[PDB]
């Protein structure tokens, strides 16, 4: 299997959480490519992939805004190829705050729209994900075990 994992990370939480994915991922044998938002191309970028995972933290006070370098992926996800994909979604947030990661809950909702298909319900990371690295671990546990 070949899984693509896109992340978007201002203070690097989600980075770093995509690595430990990534990690788990890779031992497992799968083939795992990583990129950083940032420097990603939307169309067709999902294409030739058996398995996308999609990393963003939420901003924002009283509104919702997705992590900087993530927006202009997410403008473009119609162009991704994402009919029919199997694909999960991750981030990190705070609970502290009234729409908890819900850039998480973006991004799926926008994913299933498009015709995807929601493999396990969103890691939500409320803290330093380096406290949740057991929960990340088996988080990629129960995705490849729903492929
Ligand atoms: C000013 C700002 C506003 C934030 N807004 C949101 C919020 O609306 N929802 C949420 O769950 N987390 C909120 N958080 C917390 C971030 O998502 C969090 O600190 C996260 O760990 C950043 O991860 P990252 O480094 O990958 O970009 C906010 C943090 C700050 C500093």
């Amino acid at each position: 299997a070949k899984a693509l994992i896109v992340y978007g990370s201002t203070t690097g939480n989600t980075e770093y959480t995509a690595e430990t994915i990534a990690r788990e991922l890779a031992d497992a044998g799968y083939e795992v490519d990583s990129r950083d938002a940032a420097s990603v191309e939307a169309g067709g970028l999902f294409e030739g992939f058996d398995l996308v995972l999609l990393g963003c933290s939420t901003w924002g006070d009283d509104s919702i805004e997705l992590q900087d370098d993530f927006i202009p992926l997410f403008d473009s996800l119609e162009e991704t190829g994402a009919q029919g994909r199997k694909v999960a979604c991750f981030g990190c947030g705070d609970s502290s705050y009234e729409y908890f990661c819900g850039a998480v809950d973006a991004i799926e909702e926008k994913l299933k729209n498009l015709g995807a298909e929601i493999v396990q319900d969103g890691l939500r990371i409320d803290g330093d994900p380096r406290a949740a690295r057991d929960d990340i671990v088996g988080w990629a546990h129960d995705v490849r075990g729903a492929i």
